[PDB]
C-alpha cells in the first residue's frame, strides 16, 4: 500500500499531545484552531466562534467530526481534553488562563477572569490538540485524536506506527500507513533518504542541500520561517553574571555563523523574533569583539591564568547547533573562556537538572501564531516551559503581565517592543540566527507542508504519487 516512512529529529518520551507537537506534525491530532499557509489563525475543528465580551469565548464545534476510535467530537470531549492538558502541562497551563469551561452539545463557552486577547491564538498551539480523554489507552502511548492518521503502535523514543483513519472529517486520507522513526543525526537522516529507508525528512543539514538538489529522485524545500537558534544561559548559576553573558554575546560572530555555518540559509539575529516582521523594533546587531569580551571578563577576575569555565550543552537534532558550539569554543578561548561542549541525546530532559549546565545551545519557534506574547510568557517568565535557565526580572514581568491584558493590537506591538528593549539589556539569551526551514523528500512524495511556523507536516492530502 501507499506507505510513508518519515525520519524526524528530537525523540520523544511521552507522545501525549500536551507533551510534544509531534502528534500534530504527523497527522494524529488537531487543535481547535490552526494557522493557514500565510500564518493567520483560522477555525479548524470549530464551525463558528464569538466573543460577546472580552472575557467570554463562545465556540460551536463542527458536527461532522469523529475521533479515530469513532467517538463523536463534542463540546464535553473538548472540555475534558483542554482541562486534562492544562493540569498535566505547565506549557498549556500558563498559556491558557481559563477560569471556567461549560459544555452542552456542540457548544463550548470558555471564560477568563480578565481580558486575554491571545486566547484564540493559543488554542491553535499544537500542545492544545484535542484527544479523547475517555479512551481506555494511555494517552502517553497511543493518544486518540481527530487527525487523518491514528497512532497504532509506539516504541518509546524510537518509532511511531500510524494507520489511515478512513472517516477523517476533511477527506479520505491518501496514505495507508505512516512509520515515523527518530534519528538525531541529520547526516544519518539524509543517508536514510538517499538509501530509500525513509521518504521524508526534516531538519536537513545545510551542508547536504546541494547534494539533494542534484538528485532527480529527491526534492528539497527551503523556506523563510520563525525558528531562532540561540545560546541560552543558566541564570541559576551565580557565575553567569550580566558581564559574563555580555562577554559571551560578544564572542559570537553572528555574521560568520549565518554565512558559513548556515551557508546563507539564515540571517543574524538580535531579538528572539525574525527581523522580517515589520513592527518589531530590534536591538542593535552585536558584532564579534574579542577584546571587549576580555574586558568584560576582567570585571569578574577571569584571566588566562584563571579563566572562566563554561559547560555548554548541545544536541544533534538541529544540525547546525553543534557546529555553532564548536566555533564558540574556539573563539571563546581567545577571550579566556574555556568551554566544555557536552552533546546530549535528550535535551529537554537533560536541562531539568539545573546543576548540570552553565549554558545550552537551543532552538525555538519564537512566534508561531503572529504574536510575541507566547514567547515572553514561556521564555521570560519564571516557570514558563521553555525558560530552562530561569531568567526573570520583575520589571520585565510587569510589562509581560500588562501585555497579556492589552487589547489594542498597536499597543500590544508597543509594549512588546518595550519588553524587547528592556530584556535585551539583561542578555537573557543570545539570539544567534533566524534560520530557514529545510525539508527533503523522495520526489514521489507530494503535498506535505513546509510552512513558516515549522509545526505542520502531514495532512490528509499528503501522498505518494
Ligand atoms: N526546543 C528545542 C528542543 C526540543 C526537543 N524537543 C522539542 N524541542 C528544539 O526544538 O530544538
Ligand atoms: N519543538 C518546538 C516546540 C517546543 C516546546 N518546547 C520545546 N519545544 C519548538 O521548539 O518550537
Ligand atoms: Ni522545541
Amino acid at each position: 500500500g501507499k506507505d510513508l516512512n518519515i525520519s524526524l529529529p528530537l525523540k520523544t518520551k511521552s507522545i501525549a499531545p500536551y507533551e510534544t507537537d509531534v502528534p500534530v506534525k504527523i497527522g494524529a491530532a488537531e487543535s481547535l484552531f490552526k494557522t493557514n499557509d500565510q500564518g493567520k489563525i483560522e477555525k479548524a475543528l470549530v464551525k463558528s466562534y464569538h466573543q460577546p465580551n472580552d472575557t467570554t469565548l463562545d465556540i460551536e464545534l463542527k458536527d461532522n467530526i469523529k475521533f479515530q476510535n469513532g467517538q463523536k467530537l463534542t463540546a464535553e470531549k473538548v472540555k475534558s481534553s483542554l482541562e486534562n492538558s492544562m493540569k498535566k502541562s505547565d506549557l498549556v497551563k500558563y498559556s491558557l488562563p481559563i477560569s471556567s469551561i461549560t459544555a452542552k452539545g456542540q457548544k463550548l463557552t470558555i471564560k477568563t477572569n480578565s481580558a486575554y486577547p491571545e486566547l484564540v491564538s493559543e488554542l491553535a498551539n499544537p500542545f492544545m490538540a484535542i484527544y479523547d480523554t475517555d479512551a481506555k489507552s494511555d494517552v502517553n502511548q497511543t493518544p486518540v485524536g481527530t487527525g487523518p492518521y491514528q497512532i497504532k503502535d509506539y516504541k518509546q523514543s524510537r518509532k511511531i506506527s500510524l494507520s489511515n483513519f478512513k472517516d477523517y472529517w476533511q477527506g479520505k486520507p491518501k496514505l495507508d500507513h505512516i512509520t515515523v522513526t527518530y534519528q538525531e543525526d541529520g547526516n544519518n537522516r539524509v543517508r536514510n533518504l538517499e538509501s530509500q529507508k525513509d521518504d521524508l525528512i526534516t531538519d536537513v543539514p545545510v551542508n547536504k542541500v546541494q547534494d539533494i538538489e542534484n538528485n532527480q529522485n529527491l526534492k528539497v524545500s527551503k523556506e523563510s520561517g520563525f525558528r531562532t537558534s540561540l545560546l541560552m544561559y543558566n541564570h541559576t548559576n551565580k557565575k553567569m553574571t550580566k558581564s559574563v553573558r555580555e562577554a559571551l554575546d560578544h564572542i559570537i560572530d553572528r555574521q560568520g555563523i549565518a554565512d558559513h555555518i548556515y551557508q546563507g540559509y539564515a540571517k543574524p539575529a538580535t531579538s528572539p523574533f525574525n527581523d522580517k516582521i515589520p513592527y518589531i523594533k530590534e536591538p542593535k546587531l552585536t558584532k564579534q569583539n574579542i577584546e571587549q569580551a576580555k574586558m568584560l571578563l576582567a570585571k569578574d577576575g577571569y584571566t588566562k591564568e584563571h579563566p572562566l569555565k563554561i559547560k555548554l550543552i548541545t544536541y544533534d537534532g538541529r544540525p547546525e547547533l553543534s557546529k555553532i558550539a564548536q566555533v564558540l569554543q574556539s573563539d571563546a578561548k581567545k577571550a579566556n573562556i574555556e568551554i566544555d561542549i557536552k552533546s546530549v541525546d535528550d535535551i529537554e530532559g537533560y536541562l531539568k537538572d539545573r546543576s548540570a549546565w552553565d549554558a545550552t545551545m537551543y532552538s525555538f519557534g519564537t512566534i508561531p501564531r503572529g504574536d510575541t506574547g507566547y514567547f515572553f510568557n514561556q521564555a521570560y517568565k519564571k516557570d514558563g516551559a521553555i525558560n530552562k535557565g530561569d531568567y526573570n526580572n520583575s520589571n520585565v514581568d510587569d510589562l509581560i503581565n500588562q501585555l497579556n491584558h492589552t487589547v489594542d493590537v498597536k499597543e500590544r506591538h508597543n509594549i512588546s517592543n518595550d519588553i524587547i528593549k528592556l530584556s535585551s539589556r539583561d542578555v537573557p539569551n543570545s539570539y544567534i540566527a533566524y534560520n530557514d526551514q529545510i525539508v527533503a523528500a523522495n520526489s514521489k512524495v507530494k503535498n506535505y507542508k513546509v510552512t513558516p511556523e515549522g509545526i505542520y507536516l502531514i495532512d490528509y492530502r499528503t501522498t505518494i504519487e
